[PDB]
């Protein structure tokens, strides 16, 4: 045995880190999470056991630089300048170090499988007592359920062993280490490992013990496996549970195992046997194993419309019947299958409502706790999501629990990625990483086996196409032929993969990339000898204010069969908070903790901010994988359930008809759809529209009963339809007043009552207008082209590397942001009972006329502003942002009212959610605080706005703020942002999408760009 | 770093050998056989190039206990017990350690992955000098090719890494450890290692160093992998030969990487590019790796029958055309495709001839040099092998060279066997060894790629069925698509193979056992959903006196479309040689060495000796083997070619007409023969049988010219025929003598001119002869039904351990080997010209009749001796192995002469190659020299046997020779038998087959067993 003051030397001096070959030493196999109970009454109720101790809490850590800056002290004692800290945590997080943010460039120079020389060393220390009833017999092995990258262990100054990969468990027997009493942990962690070159996630990188820490005791002759498999007959009304069972120790012949089925305190099957399975080949079978078969007749089947689960216990006793110990497993009956080209659940074809999550945290790293998943799933259940994908890496081992009793389909990722890499599979498809590779997918498939939620396994992410995934892919089919293998490196469709699994294909755009070409999703099912499933890996990239087209892919997924849904990316920002010099958190992202090179915003792509509050757009999401689909006929609504399993036992609809705001009628309908059913609704003779306006029908499908994840009163569905309009064709009153026009050679000023209109007549622009006395107006009523970039308007072109396609590229190169309102026109006259003021405009750059405005404003007797505006685009010109108008009002009003599409924001191309009616909302609620500022908060659809003592009326979509477009351009985080004097309004005639398959190549389809060259629209400007 | 008194303690501290996941350290990347030419010219021409140094000769060496025996001081200098020897060498072969012979168990306590503390270590040591300019510039690696097991190198006491897998090629970079001049390097070798238990083979046992080692130069810039790949056109008229070249070290714009195909001195084609190959994906390409596309027009294709190669020279230079080093490779045009459920090659159906081998050499253990390569080959070549099966490991790399020149298609197999686990795989199924295996297989297949003459890739051998085997036939289909793979392990046809491949399955015999049955191979093929092609992964059981019933196979291979052939077990004895007191030589089997437990004559099953002269058997197998099929119809011979490729263009017929061993005409036609075509060769009038006698018609193909492989005359095939058949009615001419008969109580004495007959009437047989006055026998003439056991009677059951069902024991236990003659009846009459003895004998054991013997002597005018025999056996009782008279001569005489099947030994169910014809041999011929003692010399179908003064009539089998079938029954070893006193002569009128389907469990087919119940046979015994 080494001594402490050369172990260091030793141990360091082999460097195991950089040598792909070792990812450990002396670490335990792989297996379902055991608890080692002593009572299999404890084991069926899910009693916290006694034999497993956490050891979470208070650590002594201490930060080198590198490995070699570790003095050797550190093994026999505590170092003098260890703090103390909260295991799990991320040291980054404790300002030790610098989280790095970087997407697809490592975060190191790229050597395989060399790592930089300095290398973030983590020293982490626990002194313990041990029971020494744990020392007398049995086994006590140690437990790291996570830590990154690389480490090293030392028990009581003795190196223990070595460990590596993330986010798998490492185990290791500390039972000839540990001593009665007092006892010392030496763990170094090293944030750089060979393995850091297959651990390229689009993630913040940071480094530590981050998952819990705990000591397992088991006894001498103990279960070390433990499987569970489930056959059915045709029709899933008889089910085998076939129980695998493994001990290791002194295998005696009294050995016997009990295994018991429960359902809640029923116990619905039993069986017993001895070890010793059937004769597998020429030399017998496995002395070490036995197999249990439970017949269960009418199994309540599990999905994650109705979770219904099982508790096995496995007793390992004597046949005496003294109980030796207890594990046990809670057990789905579900069956997976993929049969002609569609994935199956329990006969059942799937559509796959997901979402990609990484496990992340604001404050705490990635350290993920219990309370913030149970939050996380309540979130996705409520929005209509059914599925999860592990973005990419095995999870808490509690999120599977958690997902298999609240009724989420899990994708289990294995640990690997190599984004990074030229070309990608340079090291998948090298026979010596593939040891490597190996380990990472076996150690995760023999962790999880055993949930119902995990549905699909994949083989990792971006990696290419390499022969290891192809071998790993197989082993996985060998092992657990339960399940499908999904992967989607080499291009979504090759030979590694059960499912044709694309990222960002579009609905109807094909993307012949070079090599990889990426397929329209309806062309790719059908292409030349496709049979398999598609299910979109990642679609639907929420950087920011985005989800534009999402109905599309949702239209598609319903249409075809073989489209069975897809993850969203993704779920949750990856910001995290730093603090300014008042003590203030504010959200950061790449480059803001000082790593260089980062992807900056990109780390936020989330339907909901990292405090777990939610984007306007995921209301978006829940709309259209709403459960419920509805087609109005007549008086009939059809209502058709896309519930594969459930029958509608706690849903009502609810119904309403108004007219432009004003509720006419309404009722309420017990709803019985039985799954994939319909219910035809008649509805009452609905009420005559009294005068002008629109009718409107809307219906909710709310479940009057609380459910395990939903408040009572939980709305899950909606629609609404227009009905019969009536046209006004009412006159306007004639007033007895014609307002005064008085010409000046700097404006034209009209007056009438109390209101005077100032028209500035060098400009060409409304400047002022009063109200009595009161100016209100701050910056006059002026033409509007651009809009404050969006994510997707501005892509992946930099300052320092510009990608011209980028549409703010083109717009900043057609000098949209610089072009100049040149006066054309300018005329004022007098009409029988109006003023009639007409100008025109030229917007140029460069000598080039990029927009031409024609406006007229006719004042009437009443005191009402009709605008009329004309505009012509220069067809060689990128499509305008926008067009519309703005000003910034003097006045500052608390409430902002309005009749039109609502009431969160939504845009032209993400719409579908928004409901007509009479929306409020405090001024604060139209801004939508994206962490990076951009154009946000616009409302379509409006009819009527009402903001202090101002009405515009019209067809209008409008954006009612605090912030200049101009502001939002230049802030690049939104604590930077400093509320402008007044309140700025944009009212848009029209609105380009903002579009959202992807945020890296334009994605905003044809029909929502500004593309007809001749725009019109009309706004009525008046008091109230 | 360590220093020397802390290194080996460190380093054997650390225990890399106990630890599975662990196979290497500091081991460079598998690629192709590199040899680093600095002039193209020299790499196409095949010379030793200079910068490839062979290490090979004297070293010093050190046998240990056990790893922690060595002594720190060998890390400095040599110490001062240590021996010279030559390198390569197995220790064992010179008394270090006795080598040891298991064939199922393992050598050591199974206790995966430990291995026994006392651990026979060799030090090995080698003092060199290294040249400058070597060190100057330019990396030095040291290669070894086969390191049995594992083992740790240092140079100049710095340790430099890691090896294990005794049978590839492990190298390590020297070029920071050499220093200029004097240099050391210092080897450990380990006998076990936790590589072992997947090194289970059905061999020798032996360790340390022995294959070659040496030094290889390759400049900084250098060619890091090669590989070629050949598609076809339609129809073999077009190839395009991709060659894939990978460079490694500085990169740089000015690198050109020229391909060159030679046609012996023809510049077949060329082609040149600059590194940077197509876009792979996302991330583009492999900038380091380079794909040349040459077309070639008419390749001339490999073949076994026809080998034509070509010689691919890779230049690496820079762009100003200064070579920077060239490797060089021979390709193979050929192509090889599973179809339909055929195995083609070059778009014909193969029919496997083949043969297993392993590396064995009895006195230099596994240690194969060229020249005994070259000879096996040969041999093979001229035995009518087409295949060789590399039982069961990656081989010498000379062998694949080889190979590929004379024509020898090769199964390929990766170094993994676990036979000895229970159940099977064990580890094969166990996710923590698949590191391993993996490596085992992937760094074969990297080695191996480009050899043409390698067809079929295994995974290995007898290791069960798990995932791991799943993953890397996966892999391997992946990596290297032109090849197909075969695993037999866990019943032949599992998911982990492309040919259903057996070994010893039955032609017409099913043997169902649990789990694994093995089906007769005419009821697999047809298996419902078998589509498969069936290859037999071993078939025939060589061991000593067997191969009965091999023609079955090869009647079955030709008429079945899928059968397409099989493997031989085996090659060649694995025997080694021990020497007696006065200094001779003799071979040893298990057990001999003080091994044991070992599984006794189990190593010896070739069909050659470990001398390589042949066993007669081998004579069978290239009969049944022979590429031209004969039809006889009246006087047409239809000769059928079975080359697949080659045209008979160098052959012709002899054919020969013969009347009972008399030459009565001959002729010779040229034989032109498409390739699977026929030709008819119509016989001249043949001879009408001048008198009484059976016609024969011989056909031989003969060779005229002699070929890389044969000498001129060579024989290649060959059949005979009856034709026509005269019945003697000729009347026995009268004699004016009647034998006198006296009679007294104790004999009957028959005199007849000089001749005496002497029968011992207390005894019932002829006890004397005398001619002239010298006495003729020694051993009275007796009934015989037992048979010095085969090594296919005895199969698996042992003296500790009996195995019932084995012949051997059936016989023991009914008491054939222990019956005794009871006299029954016993008279002598005068008849008109004779005397007449009528004796009958019952043979009984414990009271029970076995046998009853009725005997007829009839002694006529002339002298003649008629024995008719009648043989009644129990029905209930196991078969008799033979029913017929020995007795001893006192004559010894010198020449053998003898009508029938002959000349070598042949047997009941192992005749189709013996001729009928007159033959000649000294005696010490008719002996075969079985290395353990057991019957042996049969020839049947005898109608003449001449010896000495003596000549026997009738139709019969006979045995003669110096031993006892006592005392062959008795002696172990051949070298221990003692030649009696004159000679033992047994007659057979009938003989039971001698099987060999395999050697553990009965295999003699009902035909020929002796279960007649009731037997007959005339035998006339005169002097001459």
């Amino acid at each position: 045995m080494t001594m402490i003051t050369d172990s260091l030397a030793v141990v360091l001096q082999r460097r195991d880190w950089e040598n792909p070959g070792v990812t450990q030493l002396n670490r335990l196999a792989a297996h379902p999470p055991f608890a080692s109970w002593r009572n299999s009454e404890e084991a069926r109720t899910d009693r916290p056991s006694q034999q497993l101790r956490s050891l979470n809490g208070e650590w002594r850590f201490a930060w080198f630089p590198a490995p070699e800056a570790v003095p050797e002290s550190w093994l026999e004692c505590d170092l003098p300048e260890a703090d103390t800290v909260v295991v799990p945590s991320n040291w980054q997080m404790h300002g030790y170090d610098a989280p790095i943010y970087t997407n697809v460039t490592y975060p190191i120079t790229v050597n395989p499988p060399f790592v930089p020389t300095e290398n973030p060393t983590g020293c982490y220390s626990l002194t313990f007592n041990v029971d020494e009833s744990w020392l007398q017999e049995g086994q006590t092995r140690i437990i790291f359920d996570g830590v990154n990258s690389a480490f090293h262990l030392w028990c009581n100054g003795r190196w223990v062993g070595y460990g590596q990969d993330s986010r798998l468990p490492s185990e290791f027997d500390l039972s000839a280490f540990l001593r009665a009493g007092e006892n010392r942990l030496a763990v170094m962690v090293l944030r750089w490992s060979d393995g850091s070159y297959l651990e390229d996630q689009d993630m913040w990188r940071m480094s530590g013990i981050f998952r819990d820490v705990s000591l397992l005791h088991k006894p001498t002759t103990q279960i070390s496996d433990f499987h569970v498999a489930t056959r059915f007959n045709d029709d899933f009304s008889r089910a085998v549970l076939e129980a695998e069972v493994q001990m290791c120790g002194e295998l005696r012949d009294y050995l016997r195992v009990t295994v018991s089925l429960w359902q809640g305190e029923t116990q619905v099957a039993s069986g017993t046997a001895p070890f010793g399975g059937e004769i597998i080949d020429e030399r017998g079978g496995y002395a070490d194993r036995v197999t249990l078969r439970l017949n269960v007749e009418n199994p309540k089947l599990w999905s994650a419309e109705i979770p219904n689960l099982y508790r096995a216990v496995v007793e390992l006793h004597t046949a005496d019947g003294t109980l030796i110990e207890a594990e046990a497993c809670d057990v789905g009956f579900r069956e997976v299958r993929i049969e002609n080209g569609l994935l199956l659940l329990n006969g059942k074809p799937l559509l796959i409502r997901g979402v990609n999550r990484h496990e992340h945290h604001p404050l705490h790293g990635q350290v993920m706790d219990e309370q913030t998943m149970v939050q996380d799933i309540l979130l996705m259940k409520q929005n209509n999501f059914n599925a999860v994908r592990c973005s990419h890496y095995p999870n808490h081992p509690l999120w599977y629990t958690l997902c298999d009793r609240y009724g989420l389909y899990v994708v289990d990722e294995a640990n690997i990625e190599t984004h990074g890499m030229v070309p990608m599979n340079r090291l998948t498809d090298d026979p010596r990483w593939l040891p490597a590779m190996s380990e990472r997918v076996t150690r995760m498939v023999q962790r999880d086996r055993n949930h119902p939620s995990v549905i699909i396994w994949s083989l990792g992410n971006e990696s290419g196409h390499g022969a290891n995934h192809d071998a790993l892919y197989r082993w996985i089919k060998s092992v657990d032929p339960s399940r499908p293998v999904q992967y989607e490196g080499g291009g979504a469709d090759t030979t590694a993969t059960d499912i044709i699994c694309p990222m960002y294909a579009r609905v109807d755009e094909d993307q012949p990339f070079p090599a990889v070409p990426k397929w329209s999703i309806k062309k790719w099912l059908s292409l030349p000898g496709e049979t398999r499933p598609l299910i979109l890996c990642e679609y639907a990239h929420a950087m920011g204010n985005s989800l534009g087209g999402f109905a599309k892919y949702w239209q598609a997924f319903r249409q075809y069969p073989r489209l069975q849904g897809g993850f969203v990316w993704d779920w949750v920002d990856q910001s995290l908070i730093k603090y300014d010099e008042n003590g203030n958190p504010w959200s950061a992202y790449g480059g803001d903790f000082g790593d260089t090179p980062n992807d900056r915003q990109f780390c936020m792509n989330g339907l909901v901010f990292a405090d777990r509050t939610p984007h306007p757009a995921l209301t978006e999401a829940k709309h259209q994988q709403q459960f419920f689909q509805f087609r109005l006929s007549g008086q009939t609504i059809e209502v058709t359930s896309e519930y594969l399993f459930r029958h509608s036992d706690n849903e009502l609809l609810h119904w309403m008809v108004a007219l432009d705001g004003k509720p006419l009628a309404s009722g309420e309908v017990p709803l019985d759809v039985a799954p994939q059913g319909k219910q035809l609704i008649e509805l009452p003779e609905l009420p005559q529209p009294e005068s002008a306006g629109q009718l409107w029908l809307t219906v909710r499908v709310v479940q009057p009963n609380a459910t395990a994840w939903s408040e009572a009163g939980h709305i899950s569905a909606w629609q609404q339809w227009r009905l019969a309009e009536n046209l006004s064709v009412t006159l306007p009153a004639a007033s007895h007043a014609i307002p005064h026009l008085t010409t000046s050679e700097m404006d034209f000023c009209i007056e009438l009552g109390n209101k005077r209109w100032q028209f500035n007549r060098q400009s060409g622009f409304l400047s002022q207008m009063w109200i009595g006395d009161k100016k209100q107006l701050l910056t006059p009523l002026r033409d509007q082209f651009t809009r404050a970039p969006l994510d997707n308007d501005i892509g992946v072109s930099e300052a320092t590397r510009i990608d011209p396609n980028a549409w703010v590229e083109r717009w900043k190169a057609a000098g949209h942001y610089q072009a100049e309102a040149a006066l054309l026109q300018c005329t004022a006259d007098t009409l029988a009972d109006a003023v009639l003021i007409t100008t025109a405009h030229a917007w140029q750059h460069q000598g080039k006329t990029l927009f031409i405005s024609r406006k007229t404003y006719r004042i009437d007797g009443s005191g009402q502003m009709a605008i009329t505006v004309d505009v012509e685009v220069a067809s060689d010109t990128p499509h305008p942002a926008r067009i519309g108008l703005n000003c910034q009002l003097a006045q500052v009003a608390e409430r902002v009212n309005w009749l039109g599409l609502g009431p969160q924001e939504n845009y032209p191309d993400r719409l579908t959610a928004a409901c007509f009616d009479r929306w409020d909302l405090p001024l604060s609620d139209m801004y939508t605080p994206y962490v990076f500022p951009s154009e946000n908060g616009l409302r379509c659809g409006t009819r009527e706005l009402n903001y202090g003592p101002h009405q515009w009326r019209g067809d209008f979509q409008f954006n009612i703020s605090r912030y200049s477009q101009q502001q939002l351009m230049e802030t690049s985080h939104r604590h930077l942002l400093h509320a402008e004097e007044g309140t700025w309004l944009n009212i848009d005639g029209f609105h380009m999408g903002i579009g959202g398959d992807d945020s890296w190549s334009p994605s905003v389809s044809a029909e929502f760009q500004l593309s007809a060259g001749r725009y019109h629209y009309q706004l009525v400007w008046c008091q109230k």
